[PDB]
């Protein structure tokens, strides 16, 4: 038992991280087979990143303007192209550590692990969710651009996120691995801001099931509610609506605990209307929304990856 | 910016995890050079683990009673011995993935990363602290015995923890890598229980500094206090005493924020006496004590590992 915000083992991704330098900008790249992926704003300078034209900036570059460092070895760039907001740097060596991988785009509400990197060297790993407003509440400093987010499904790394920028509220925005931003953010230095967020209702319910599984039951009650009457309460507390597909996804957890999904919604209603009254759930005094039903089954049942 | 509970990249440790089977018990082992380390209770059976004599149990075992699985390869055990509560299984192959490593024993209050494993396959990574009562609040199921806790200092893995058991409150107990338990726990199935815990004061203060660095300042005040008058409040709220060495360790963070350590203690006093009044700090409605001053400097400055 116990419940922790748990990331995937990062080894398979560590072997893909490299350092990309262009001009006086250094950031991280992702080396798979003979391609290095990195944020296109690497080709910009301080006065470029105000309002850049990336097609213009890139045509003025040469293969030799890109320095790729794989640990303490020199990768020769033999080609370069832009794909949306990422650069693809063709190099003369295939990464021998290339795992089986996919490029997938995730939904707000889903989670992934982040391997934060600086100068191509991995620094730490942690678990994030894609917020409903398409930002992520990450932990990122100067130099961290190009760190990636991923999930692991058996032996295959599904890359879903590459870091590009920090917004004024301290949250982070980036792209999928085909270079398409999550949310309405652009890789240029405007006054852009996050925009209003919501709480991920199905995840909160999943985490309440994790708490029951781990022995926290004080918030349970004999009450029930209808889906429609629950969603009225959700809207007022800026939770997002619960759908029948969410109820279905919570079925296994419902079955395992014997607590009907709509019964747990009634528990959530009461928590939203009364608060917790000085008590905690799974070591938190807040309702946690960054665990999916999958994450909970994973950790409260024990699946591995090879 | 941002602040996350961040673990070390796990790759260097993933390459050391193996599966150890003896009888009908399977758990995890740690393979360094030509030795596999694992909890000694692997040699016990259901009726053995009540009150075992491990010297008796081990003399009745042979090298061939230990099955060591390194992925999908067979390691031949060529020797076995007991060192306190761990077994050392001499195998006929040195682990080619052996990192530079040390065996260190940590202090309550210090943190480490855990690579939870099942059947020798790594499942997830997360960050824990050694509680003042020598337990850890981990996330561990059947089969997870022998997963290890570690820190990384540049390229060298300092192993500090190997998992042995879950206590009735759902918290976890284990040993250092020389087999000596943390705390007053034994690898036998008694009625043993955690014992009373305290909050790690210096860590809370460090985390308050992380919050200031990240823009949370609402809990700051013009008040100050003396170390003695702070420690009077700490005792009443079951925080542990703050020492002058703690004040010194918090110096860099103090300097960086311009908030004197004793000023931040006065802020902590007020938080303990008034609570937070519906506000949050770094996304928490509780005072967090599982980040050390080092962890905070690490994440709010950006050190890597190679
Ligand atoms: C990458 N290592 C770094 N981010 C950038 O360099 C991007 C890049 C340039 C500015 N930028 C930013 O993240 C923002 N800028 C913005 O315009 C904003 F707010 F997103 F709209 C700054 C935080 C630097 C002002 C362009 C082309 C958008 C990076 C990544 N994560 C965190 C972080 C923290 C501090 C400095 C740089 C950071
Ligand atoms: C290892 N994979 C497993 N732990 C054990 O097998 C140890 C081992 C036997 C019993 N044990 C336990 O962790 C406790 N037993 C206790 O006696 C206690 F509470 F610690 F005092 C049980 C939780 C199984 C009752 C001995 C020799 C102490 C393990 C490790 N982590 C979690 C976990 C959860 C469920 C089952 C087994 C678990």
């Amino acid at each position: 038992s116990g419940f922790r915000k748990m990331a995937f083992p990062s080894g398979k991704v560590e072997g893909c991280m490299v350092q990309v330098t262009c001009g006086t900008t250094t950031l991280n790249g992702l080396w798979l087979d003979d391609v290095v992926y990195c944020p296109r704003h690497v080709i910009c300078t301080s006065e470029d990143m105000l309002n850049p034209n990336y097609e213009d900036l890139l045509i003025r570059k040469s293969n030799h303007n890109f320095l790729v460092q794989a640990g303490n070895v020199q990768l020769r760039v033999i080609g370069h192209s832009m794909q949306n907001c990422v650069l693809k740097l063709k190099v003369d060596t295939a990464n021998p550590k290339t795992p089986k991988y996919k490029f997938v785009r995730i939904q707000p509400g889903q989670t992934f692990s982040v391997l934060a990197c600086y100068n191509g060297s991995p620094s730490g790993v942690y678990q994030c969710a894609m917020r409903p407003n398409f930002t992520i509440k990450g932990s990122f400093l100067n130099g961290s651009c190009g760190s990636v987010g991923f999930n692991i499904d058996y032996d295959c790394v599904s890359f879903c996120y590459m870091h590009h920028m920090e917004l004024p509220t301290g949250v982070h925005a980036g792209t999928d691995l085909e270079g398409n931003f999550y949310g309405p953010f652009v890789d240029r230095q405007t006054a852009q801001a996050a925009g209003t967020d919501t709480t991920i209702t199905v995840n909160v319910l999943a985490w309440l099931y994790a708490a029951v599984i781990n022995g926290d039951r004080w918030f349970l009650n004999r009450f029930t509610t209808t889906l429609n009457d629950f969603n009225l309460v959700a809207m007022k507390y800026n939770y997002e609506p619960l759908t029948q597909d969410h109820v279905d996804i919570l079925g296994p957890l419902s079955a395992q605990t014997g607590i009907a999904v709509l019964d747990m919604c009634a528990s959530l209603k009461e928590l939203l209307q009364n608060g917790m009254n000085g008590r905690t759930i799974l070591g938190s005094a807040l309702l946690e929304d960054e665990f999916t039903p999958f994450d909970v089954v994973r950790q409260c049942s024990g699946v591995t990856f090879q």
